[PDB]
C-alpha cells in the first residue's frame, strides 16, 4: 500500500529508519539514495536503450512505479527527454506501440456512449480537475483513431512537468469518432470504433455533449484541443471559445511562442518592427494565424498601428506572392495579408521563391511551408544584401520538411543569421564563435496558460490571455539571454517561465473581470509568489 | 480498484454490461475480447520486438497490468516463451537490466538485518506461502549478487505457469552475502551489499537464520535453492535436507529429468539397461549425480541390482577414463563409477575421448562436460558400430558448450541417433523423415514437486520423492509419444504433467508417513482429480 502507490512510493529514497517504521525493510535492496541520485541512475537506465521507443518504454515503467522520480528525471534532462516523451516519439508509440499507453488513466468516448458522457466523467472519480487534453486522433498535419489517447496522455504529462499541474488533477481524453486509417480498419488488434470518421453533424453532436458534460462535472478544468485535423480545429474554437474554458495549443500556442521569439529576433537584428520586410513562406490558416499573432504582439508591446505592421508581411502561397492584382479569388484568410502595392504585371513575375525574394528584398524569412528546404543558399545570400542580421525561422517539421538547417543558415551568413527552429539542433561553431538556434517549443506557453486558467478560473479564454502569455514569454528573455543570442528564456527553467506566464494571464483575466477565483492576489509580485507555491513539485513531500 | 488490481483486472475482457456495473465504462477502448483473443493480441505485441530482452520487458508490463493474461499467454506459447522468461534471457536481464525486476514483490536479506529475518518475513504480509525460491546470485555455472533476485522471480513464475501454484502464495528471495563481480563492486548504480562474498561461517549463520525463520513464519512452504555456486550448493542440501522442506532444482531437478528421458531412450534403442555401455563425458559432482539418478531410477523401475547398473557407466574426467588403475587419488564422487576392470597399461592409453570411445565401444554418449563439441563425426560413427540406435545427449549449455548439435547427430547416424538436449532445437528432416530432439527442460519436474510438497506438507523432501517424480515423468511418455520418438510428454501439457508428478510425490510421502496433510485422498485416481482442482488456472474466475 506504500510501495504499490506510485504517488507516495520513494523506492530506495526510503531511509533505513523509514523502511523499519513502514514495515518494508527487506522489500528493497539495501542502498539508500537521494532523489538526485535516483534521477542519475534512471538517466543511465534510459541511455542503455538505443531506440527512442524503448527509452519511452523505460520511462513509462518508471512513471508506473515512482511518479515523483519520473517527473524529477524529465525536469533534470528536459531538452533531451522532450523528443522521447512527446513529438515525434509519442506519435510513433501511438501508431505501432499503442500498448505503452494501456496502464495510463484516461477517458474513452464514442457514439456507443451517447447521452452517458456526464455519467462516465463522474464515474472516473477525479477531484477538482484542472486540465483536460482531448484529441480525436485525426492529426493537425497518420490518422491514429483511438490510439490518439497516447497524444492526450503525453500532453497531460507536459502540463505536470512544465507548470506543476498536480498529476491527480489532469485527464487525458480520446473522442473516438472513427478512423480513416485503412490499416487500422483491417487490423484484428485495433481496439477502437472500426468505422470511417463520422460526418460533421454527428461529430459536433458528440463533441457538444463532451463540452457540456465536462463544464458540469469538471467545472474548474481548462479544455485543451490537441492534434485535431484542419477540417475541424479552427471551427471547434469558433464554436466553443466564448461558451467554455478552452484553447487549441497547435493554433494558439504555436502563434504565441513564435511571436515571442520573433519579436526578440527583431530586437537583436537592430532592424525595428516597421523596418522589417517579412516573407511568410506558407499561406495555410495556421501560417496566417502566426503572422497575425506577430502583428498583435508588436501592436501590444509597441503601440504601432496594427495596419502598419500588417504591411511588413509578404505572404507566399503555392501560386506565389499573394497580391490583390494576381487574378485569382483569394481564400478568406489570405485577403488580410495580400499586397495592395504590387501591379498585375509584377504579380505575374512573382511565382518562384527566389524571384519573390529578389523583388521584395526581405529582412526576414518565416518558414511555415511544410514543403522542402526552400531557403536555398542563393535566397539566404540575397537576404544578406538587405540586412546585417537576417532573421531565418525554418519552423516546418519534421526536420526533413524544414526550410533550411540552422547550420547552413549560420554558415552562409557567417554567423549573422538569427534563427529559431521547430526542433532542437546542436550548436554550430564558425571561426571559434558558437551559434545555436532558439527552439520555439510549445512547452513555453500551454503549461502557463493551463496553470493561470486553473488558478484564475476565467469564464472563458479570450485571445487577450494568449497575447498576454506571448508578451510574458517575450519579456522573460533577460538582457543576458539576449546578449548570448537566445530568443527565449532557457527551457530548463520551465517552472519559473510557467509561474510568470500564469501570473500575467491571471492579471489579464482580473483586468477583464472574467476571473472567478477571488482568493488570488491582484498585484504581480505577491501573485507570482502565490503561483510558485501552488505548483506541484517532483520532490518527496509525504 | 478493479483495473488497478492486476489479479482481478480483465482489461478488454470486461463485457459492456460488466463495465457499466463496475463504473469503468469509458476507462477502456470499446472492443470486448475473450481471453483467447487477448492472448493472440499480446503474442503479436511480443513479436513486434526483435530482442529477447525487449520481449521480456513487454511481458513484465503485461504481468503488471493483467496477471491472468500474462500466464494465459505463456501457457499458449510455452516452448517459444521459456527462453525469454527464464534461461538464458533472465540472467542477461539480471546482469544488465536489473530494473526490469524492480516492481516484482520479493524479499531482500543481508547481514545488516541479522536477527530480524523472521520479522521481515512477517512484515511481507503473505498468507499460506507454498513455494519460496532463494538464490545468492553466485551462479551454478557471471556473479549477479543482489541482481540475482531476478533469477528467484523468473523461477517462481515457472511454478505458477507449470503447476498452478497460486501467484499470491509464492515468494522470490535474494540472500545478498556480497558479490565478487568487480564491475558491480565499482558500479555507482549497484544497489546491493558493496563487498566481496562473506566467508562460509558468516554465510551459514545468515542462511541458517533464513531457514529457521521461514520454517516458523512460512511453515507450509517448500524452500527451493536456485543458482548457488558449487562451493555451497551440495553442502547446503547436506546441511538442511532432513531438517527443512527443501530441494535444489539445479542438482536434484536436473538428474530427475535427465534420468526419465534417458530410460525412455533405452526403451527406444532396444539395447536394454544392462546391455548399455554409457560414456559419461564430464566428471563433476553434478555429472556423477545424474549418472547415479539414472542408476537409481533403473533400479526402481526394473529391480536390476544397482551394482550391475553402476557397471554400465564409463566416467571421463579431464585426465581420461576414470579407473582404479590410473595412478591418481580420485575425488570422492569419482570413486563409485571408477572402472575396476581396466588395467594400468590400458588406463595410460585411455586419455582422449576418441581413443576411450574406440576401447569402451559405448552405445550411449552423455554430454555433461561443459567444454567444446567433443562428440565429433568420428566419435558418432564409432558408436554406430556398437548399436543400431546410438543414444546421444548433448546436455551442456549454452548451445555453444554443447557436445554436438542434434542436426549433426541425426545427419551422421542417418536418423538413427536418439537425442535429448538442454535447449530447444528446430526439427531436422533426412530423406523426408523428420527428427526433433527431446528437450530435458527442468520445468518437467520442479513445479510438480512444489505442488506435491505444497499439498502433502511432508516434514522434509527425501531423495525418494525426487526418484518418484523422475519415474512419474518417465511413465507419462505415452506409447504414441514413444512411437513418434519423444522421450518426454509434451511441454505444452505441463499442467497435466505437474498434476501427475505431484500426485505420485504425494502418494510416496503417504507411503513414508512424512505427509502432514490428512485431507488428501490416498488413492491415485481420486488424488489426481483433487490435485487438478487445487491448481490455479490463468482464466478469469471472479
Ligand atoms: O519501489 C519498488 N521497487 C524499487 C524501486 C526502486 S526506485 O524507485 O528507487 N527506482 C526505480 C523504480 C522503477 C524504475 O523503472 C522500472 F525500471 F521499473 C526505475 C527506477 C529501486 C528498486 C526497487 Cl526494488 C517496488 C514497487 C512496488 F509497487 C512493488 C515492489 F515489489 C517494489
Ligand atoms: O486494464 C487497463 N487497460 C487496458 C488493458 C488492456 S488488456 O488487459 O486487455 N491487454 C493488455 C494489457 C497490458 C499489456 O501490457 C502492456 F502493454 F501494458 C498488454 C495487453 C487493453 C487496453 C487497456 Cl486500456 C488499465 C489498468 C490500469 F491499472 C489502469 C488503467 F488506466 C488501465
Amino acid at each position: 500500500a506504500i510501495l504499490t502507490d506510485r504517488y507516495i512510493n520513494r523506492g530506495t529514497a526510503f531511509t533505513m529508519e523509514e523502511r523499519q517504521k513502514l514495515h518494508i525493510l527487506g522489500r528493497l535492496p539495501p542502498v539508500v539514495e537521494t532523489l538526485e541520485e535516483q534521477v542519475a541512475r534512471v538517466y543511465g537506465q534510459v541511455k542503455k536503450y538505443e531506440k527512442p521507443i524503448n527509452r519511452y518504454q523505460h520511462l513509462v515503467s518508471v512513471h508506473s512505479t515512482n511518479t515523483t522520480l519520473y517527473y524529477a528525471t524529465i525536469l533534470a534532462h528536459l531538452e533531451e527527454m522532450l523528443p522521447i516523451i512527446y513529438t515525434p516519439t509519442v506519435g510513433e508509440a501511438c501508431m505501432e506501440y499503442s500498448h505503452l499507453f494501456f496502464r495510463e488513466r484516461g477517458v474513452y468516448f464514442n457514439r456507443l456512449y451517447k447521452g452517458q458522457f456526464r455519467n462516465i466523467m463522474r464515474d472516473a472519480g477525479y477531484q477538482k480537475v484542472e486540465v483536460v487534453v482531448i484529441t480525436d486522433g485525426s492529426r493537425i498535419l497518420g490518422d491514429l483513431g483511438s490510439n490518439g489517447i497516447g497524444i492526450s496522455i503525453g500532453k497531460c504529462s507536459l502540463y505536470v512537468a512544465g507548470a506543476g499541474i498536480d498529476p491527480r488533477l489532469i485527464v487525458p481524453v480520446i473522442l473516438d469518432v472513427g478512423t480513416n486509417n485503412e490499416r487500422y480498419l483491417q487490423d484484428k488488434d485495433y481496439l477502437g470504433m472500426r468505422e470511417k470518421r463520422l460526418g460533421d453533424e454527428e461529430f459536433y453532436e458528440l463533441l457538444d455533449e463532451f463540452m457540456e458534460a465536462a463544464s458540469a462535472e469538471w467545472p474548474n478544468a481548462v479544455i485543451q484541443f490537441e492534434d485535431f485535423s484542419n477540417n475541424h480545429c479552427f471551427d471547434i474554437m469558433e464554436r466553443y471559445q466564448k461558451k467554455y474554458r478552452c484553447f487549441n495549443d497547435d493554433i494558439q500556442g504555436t502563434g504565441a511562442v513564435i511571436a515571442a521569439g520573433f519579436l526578440n529576433a527583431i530586437k537583436l537584428s537592430g532592424v525595428s518592427p516597421l523596418q522589417q520586410r517579412i516573407v511568410v513562406f506558407g499561406a495555410g490558416s495556421a501560417a496566417v494565424g502566426v503572422a497575425n499573432n506577430i502583428a498583435a504582439l508588436a501592436a501590444r508591446m509597441y503601440k504601432f498601428p496594427v495596419q502598419d505592421l500588417v504591411k511588413t508581411f509578404y505572404l507566399v502561397d503555392t501560386k506565389g506572392l499573394v497580391t490583390t492584382t494576381r487574378g485569382d479569388q483569394l481564400a478568406a484568410h489570405k485577403k488580410l495579408l495580400a499586397r495592395t502595392d504590387v501591379s498585375a504585371e509584377d504579380s505575374a513575375k512573382l511565382r518562384t521563391l527566389e524571384e519573390i525574394v529578389r523583388f521584395v528584398k526581405p529582412t526576414t524569412l518565416l518558414g511555415l511551408g511544410g514543403v522542402g528546404p526552400a531557403f536555398t543558399e542563393e535566397i539566404v545570400k540575397m537576404v544578406m544584401q538587405n540586412t546585417e542580421r537576417p532573421i531565418i525561422f525554418p519552423l516546418s517539421n519534421p526536420t526533413s520538411k524544414a526550410e533550411v538547417t540552422p547550420e547552413n543558415a549560420y554558415k552562409w551568413t557567417n554567423g549573422a543569421a538569427i534563427v529559431a527552429s521547430g526542433s532542437p539542433f546542436p550548436p554550430t561553431t564558425i571561426g571559434g564563435k558558437t551559434f545555436k538556434p532558439s527552439q520555439g517549443n510549445n512547452l513555453y506557453v500551454f503549461p502557463g496558460v493551463g496553470l493561470g486558467c486553473a488558478l484564475a478560473q476565467p469564464t472563458h479564454i479570450p485571445e487577450e490571455l494568449l497575447l498576454t502569455a506571448s508578451e510574458s514569454l517575450n519579456l522573460l528573455t533577460t538582457e543576458g539571454d539576449l546578449r548570448e543570442g537566445r530568443l527565449y528564456p532557457p527551457l530548463e527553467d520551465i517552472h519559473n517561465i510557467s509561474a510568470n506566464v500564469a501570473t500575467d494571464v491571471i492579471l489579464e483575466a482580473q483586468r477583464m473581470k472574467i476571473d472567478n477565483n477571488k482568493k488570488l492576489p491582484r498585484t504581480r509580485d505577491e501573485l507570482l509568489a502565490f503561483v510558485k507555491k501552488a505548483m506541484w513539485k517532483p520532490v518527496y513531500s509525504g
